[PDB]
């Protein structure tokens, strides 16, 4: 509705900006480089990838309509995190402290 660009502003200026100055931030904010990383089974395994960068930049140039889109976004990071990895790896751990931020920011999202 009309509080759908109010929204989409929380998101680009308060939730992705303080997920990305957390410490843990740095493994999810651009794609994963699986030749570099050499992990050949990566991308046959996670068919939908997403990273903060390309949320910013979809932020930035205006790509989502409503903010479920953008939210729809950032579940899918952390999803695809827990798929590819097993329950206790270091990146789990790493987005499961992100994921506990980002729904604290998303509680407070304006209702305007």
């Amino acid at each position: 509705g009309a509080a759908s660009t109010n929204q989409l502003q929380y998101l680009q200026k308060v939730v992705l900006k303080d997920l990305w100055k957390h410490s843990f931030s740095w493994p999810f904010q651009r794609p994963v480089d699986a030749v570099k990383l050499q992990l050949p089974d990566y991308y046959t395994i996670i068919k939908n990838p997403m990273d903060l960068n390309t949320i910013k930049k979809r932020l930035e140039n205006k790509y989502y309509a409503k903010a479920s889109e953008c939210i729809e976004d950032f579940n899918t990071m952390f999803s695809n995190c827990y798929l590819y990895n097993k329950p206790g790896d270091d990146i789990v751990l790493m987005a499961q402290a992100l994921e506990k931020l980002f729904m604290q920011k998303l509680s407070q999202m304006p209702q305007e």
